[PDB]
């Protein structure tokens, strides 16, 4: 698969299973993926969007559609597409996850601040679902994290990750390409098993975008 837009088209989520879509949304035509929770307690969502006006519609498409609120989002790292809503979160009370140092380089960046609450390993709960978040190095930036739902064998790599389509390293400003093909292997370490990759841009795929981004890092 179900496959929902807003009617623009500027927003779609796309169902996963029962309780995970993912949410993708164009930037100006430039496409980003989070992921929605659908949990006994709210919505959780893994990233924001590009600004505030994509975030806010997202949030309000969600929220009538399931028919329960925003209650956390967690931010993988402090690049716009990630982060770009974080005023709206913050005004609505919604609680924005992040590590320290995704915090700490976001108000250098000028953003306002995610709780900077998530350390190496952390493991949360939001109703009966399970989330895990992983920082396993430097990579595509120095903060990137990915979250892993055990319940689903699913991995949100983020902008760690390359899509199938992605045929090169894309923005390298803020990479550390000789350290990104150790995070890299750090996941495949900690997730033997895994279901479906979510990339931060492109199609939804498997273990084997892992290794096109080892591929593409040589
Ligand atoms: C603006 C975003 C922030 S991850 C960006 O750097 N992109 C989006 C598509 C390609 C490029 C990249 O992730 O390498
Ligand atoms: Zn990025
Ligand atoms: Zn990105």
């Amino acid at each position: 698969k179900t496959v929902i837009k807003n009617e623009t088209g500027t927003i779609s989520i796309s169902q996963l299973n029962k309780n995970v879509w993912v949410h993708t949304e164009l930037g100006s035509a430039v496409p980003s993926n989070g992921l929605v929770l659908n949990t006994s307690k709210g919505l959780v969502l893994v990233d924001s969007s590009w600004d505030d006006k994509l975030t806010k519609e997202l949030i309000e498409m969600v929220e009538k559609k399931f028919q329960k609120r925003v209650t956390d989002v967690i931010i993988t790292h402090a690049h716009a597409d990630r982060i770009g809503g974080i005023k709206t979160l913050k005004e609505r009370g919604i609680k924005a996850h992040s590590t320290a140092l995704t915090a700490e380089l976001a108000k250098k960046n000028g953003y306002e601040e995610p709780l900077g609450d998530l350390q190496t390993v952390t493991n949360l709960k939001f109703g009966n679902m399970k989330v895990e978040t992983f920082y396993p190095g430097k990579g595509h930036t120095e903060d990137n994290i990915v979250v892993w739902l055990p319940q689903y064998n699913i991995l949100v790599g983020g902008c760690l990750v390359k899509s199938t389509s992605a045929k090169d390293l894309g923005n390298v400003a803020d990479a550390y390409v000789n350290e990104w093909s150790t995070s890299i292997e750090n996941v495949l370490k900690r997730y033997r098993n895994i279901n479906a990759v979510v990339p931060g841009h492109g199609e939804v795929g498997d273990k084997g975008l892992l290794l096109h981004t080892l591929d593409l890092l040589k």
